[PDB]
């Protein structure tokens, strides 16, 4: 965790959004770079830190893993505006990481 | 556009919508670069000096809940108890004009 929570303290944001498709819960990791720049894969940050000269951190200190308790949650709920992403106090992540664990 | 550069030297910009009894409160907190949220202008100011960083001004800030720059957030009464929703892009004119009307 704090390898992965280098980042963080770098300015970066990590983002797990997680949906209910009928009974079964998923998630999808992104990053956001400090600049706003939102980055969905391994490769995508490489570039990033390549192309930006970032050599403090490394390919180590990410994982888009939606089963890891570092940054914020994210569950869809309805309500006047539609859909939106809500925040998931941190206390009621674990039951969602939990519910994506063995399988 | 001003408003913008702090965002690209990670800085964030939130606003924080409260709903009390049908009367919407909006409220913006700044993120530095090393995350210390910071509230009111006198706090930013002090920041810039302290920090050395002068790029950026009085000029890139504002703490008006008015304006579309950065994300929203909404606290919305659900099954989990008090809920900060995200505004969705198209969702955030229209809570403004809600804060106004």
């Amino acid at each position: 965790e704090r390898e992965l929570r280098i980042p963080l303290e770098y300015g970066w944001q990590r983002e797990t959004r997680i949906r209910n498709f009928g009974g079964r819960l998923q998630g999808e990791v992104a990053y956001y770079a400090p600049c706003g720049k939102k980055l969905r894969q391994y490769p995508e940050v490489i570039k990033y830190l390549s192309r930006n000269g970032i050599m403090d951190i490394s390919r180590d200190n990410f994982s888009f893993s939606a089963k890891i308790r570092v940054g914020d949650f994210y569950e869809a709920r309805d309500g006047p505006q539609g859909m939106q992403w809500c925040l998931l106090k941190e206390e009621d992540v674990i039951p969602r990481i939990r519910a994506m664990e063995g399988r």
